């Protein structure tokens, strides 16, 4: 009865990496290759680089022989928006980046899992199927260390890799867990902030 | 290893429904009823007398002695609010009812699962343990007929009574699919668009 999107392609997808920051560390780049995906990690990017290439990645035909479809971003940004590596204050709307994703730009990836995995740091029907995790953290940090990669980075680098038959959206629990846990103990500026929103509609498990 | 919220207590909680319309049809009340809640229903309420009665839940010491609490609200009104039975276009705003039952103002429920489950119609740290189930559906479906309950409250009442074992997000993103497949089938109007947000910990299950 209980309904579970199809993953067994090889390989799973496509694990799209755009670190602006330099601080992904290859946790995910190590963890989503573990599991099965083809990984492409792109540094460095402005927000026209940013679009460039995502766009390329929504049009890849073969997305048609894979089941799903994650993507990681790493990124200065403003609530809701990432700046890549330019100096400003109207960033790459996050709605139109997953717009690019949709069925009807992206046919595709049509019905399935396209995961969004986003570490964002800022100054104190078509739409079925998609993952969004946002996690926003304040920018002196980067001040501090850019090259540290963040606890939500790790913790979901962790999980993925040494749970991978327990369900995202169960591991994503244990994440929000790990993190308040985190923030109820040190100071403002090192809180992290996760924020989760998704449409799936059968259980998802990234293994076979 | 895996943490799940402690659902033990008699009752499991108390279940507060509100239907301002009169459909709710005694689904959500026998639903919780025979998981263990101890459910109070109030009708036809404006604004200012769901404000009273919430402010009313949100106090009871008994809380204390129980381990969850369930909301569920049916009401005409806007985008995140609620007009109870007034003819207004400035209704309660949802973030001042959750806000209501945040561990500062409700420390009886610190550290408990508060799930809200809102059916609404419209016109074409202290923030963990919350669930939060919105579903915007057409006004003019109740100028066709008030009386019949929405098929978000009936899937929910379906899942909730039939497998009551399974963890709460899993049956949610079942009711997704659900409500996904019935939008694909009808026009514009009879559409339901269901909109999950939540800060859990811990997995989440309806019974023991």
């Amino acid at each position: 009865p209980e309904e579970r999107y199809k993953m067994k392609s090889k390989p799973l997808g496509i694990c799209l990496i755009i670190d602006c920051i330099g601080n992904e560390t290859e946790l995910l780049r190590d963890t989503f290759t573990s599991l099965g995906y083809e990984v492409q990690k792109f540094l460095h990017l402005s927000m026209h680089g940013i679009s460039q290439i995502l766009g390329q990645f929504a049009c890849m035909p073969e997305h048609r022989d894979y089941d799903s479809f994650v993507c990681v971003l790493v990124s200065r940004g403003g609530s809701q928006s990432v700046y890549g590596v330019d100096q400003t204050h109207s960033g790459l709307p996050l709605h139109h980046i997953r717009r690019m994703f949709m069925g009807d730009s992206c046919p595709y990836l049509a019905g399935k899992p396209k995961m969004f995995f986003i570490q964002n740091y800022v100054v104190s029907h078509r739409e079925a199927d998609f993952f969004w995790s946002l996690c926003t953290a304040d920018m002196s940090l980067l001040e501090q260390s850019h090259s540290s990669p963040s606890l939500y980075l790790q913790c979901l680098s962790q999980k993925l890799r040494q749970e991978r038959k327990r369900p995202l959206l169960d591991l994503h629990i244990e994440l929000n867990g790990y993190m308040y846990d985190w923030n109820s103990r040190v100071s403002a500026k090192e809180k992290y902030y996760v924020w989760l929103q998704h449409t799936l509609r059968k259980k998802l498990i990234l293994s076979y």
